[PDB]
């Protein structure tokens, strides 16, 4: 029953048309699938790794964004429409459940303060689809559970800036967040592997959002 | 039959074991989806849109990469399979499908020396899964070709982007390092280049495999 050693670390962000409580829509999603070997037996800023498998997609969110969402991320259901983006259905879920099949099992979905944004609304929009076990393979960590169990803000920002000095670029995009996140990850990479390996919790235990 | 204007360009890389001759296998490749409007309708080196897909994979070839293959791509098998990576499998060219189907039709792959290398490569793989027609619905163009129209002097991917944006490229020789290098090549004129693959898109079934 118990998983063993988490062999990929996938790094996850997303961007919604706005906060909780105004029942969001993911609007952009982003997914670094990064294997163990990378953080245990690695080569101010440390480089990414140089094998790495990345998915970057935007989804037409079937609302408005609050204005505070738009101006923060940069987009809007507009924007996105002028884009010719689609809606977050099967083909999205099935094509999410291929990129992490292309990973080496346990799948450990690591994401920013996930547990209170990202991970429930990724079941939230997939239980919209009937699709509330999809996911269930997969496991996943809250990096800010993992950076105070390792060691004041403990927001993406503040953490880089501790760290390395300096602001990270294309801020508050869920592409930039997430290579920021790898980043931080990336800073003591033994020990938050050794955290990440005893605390992955099962993704099924993450309950939807709303629905 | 007329397809009308390219509704989205997927800006496409790929590295494998080797050059042609050697019958090669894919060993990375990326996907960046861009909107048309992103070059018709725009806002030194012009920024990537805000809004884009990006799918960049990693695949496990089969058999070795040859030594020069892995000096210019910094990717090796045994490196691969340290990275626990999968072959180009029907998962793979679902993957590849599901991406494909997010973006509206018609879809033109913009590859940089595209028709000798990138597209009989991925025509190859397909067929090899015996998916020989599971992107027909594809249209391809060779940004070598617009380029040197556009510009109607070496044509590589380094020397075009030295001599409009005066410096190198970042991470050339991986497949998103050169897929967004071609990206700001290709928004030099976005709408001359627009114009020019509207013109000249051709139907991805006319590529035929590499080998096979
Ligand atoms: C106390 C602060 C520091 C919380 C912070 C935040 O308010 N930042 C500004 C902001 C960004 C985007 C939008 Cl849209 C807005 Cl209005 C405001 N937040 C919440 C937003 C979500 C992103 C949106 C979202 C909402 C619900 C579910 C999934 C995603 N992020 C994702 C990250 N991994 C963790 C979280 C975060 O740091
Ligand atoms: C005459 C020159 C200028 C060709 C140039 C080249 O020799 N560069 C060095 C090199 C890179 C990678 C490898 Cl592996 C090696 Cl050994 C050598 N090439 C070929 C390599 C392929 C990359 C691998 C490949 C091989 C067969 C089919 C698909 C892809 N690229 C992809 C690009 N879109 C167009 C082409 C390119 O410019
Ligand atoms: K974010
Ligand atoms: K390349």
């Amino acid at each position: 029953l118990p998983p063993g050693p988490m062999q990929t670390l996938i790094f996850f962000d997303m961007e919604a048309t706005g906060l909780p409580f105004s029942q969001p829509k993911v609007t952009e999603l982003c997914l670094l699938a990064v294997h163990r070997c990378a953080l245990e037996s690695p080569p101010t800023v440390p480089p990414p790794p140089r094998v790495v498998d990345k998915l970057s997609l935007c989804v037409a969110p079937g609302k408005a964004c609050s204005p505070a969402a738009s101006e923060i991320t940069g987009l809007s259901t507009a924007v996105l429409a002028a884009h010719g983006r689609q809606c977050f259905d099967d083909n999205l879920a099935n094509l999410l459940l291929a990129f992490l099949r292309r990973q080496p099992q346990p799948w450990c979905l690591v994401a920013h303060n996930g547990d209170r944004y990202d991970f429930p609304l990724l079941q939230a929009e997939l239980a919209m689809l009937g699709l509330t076990s999809a996911l269930d393979g997969a496991f996943c960590v809250d990096s800010i559970t993992a950076l105070k169990a390792l060691e004041k803000s403990y927001s993406l920002g503040s953490i880089y800036t501790r760290l390395y000095g300096q602001s990270p670029p294309d801020s508050h995009t869920a592409e930039g967040d997430v290579l920021a996140l790898l980043s931080i990850c990336q800073w003591r990479p033994q020990a938050l592997l050794r955290w990440v390996d005893a605390h992955a919790r099962p993704f099924g235990t993450i309950r939807p959002m709303y629905g």
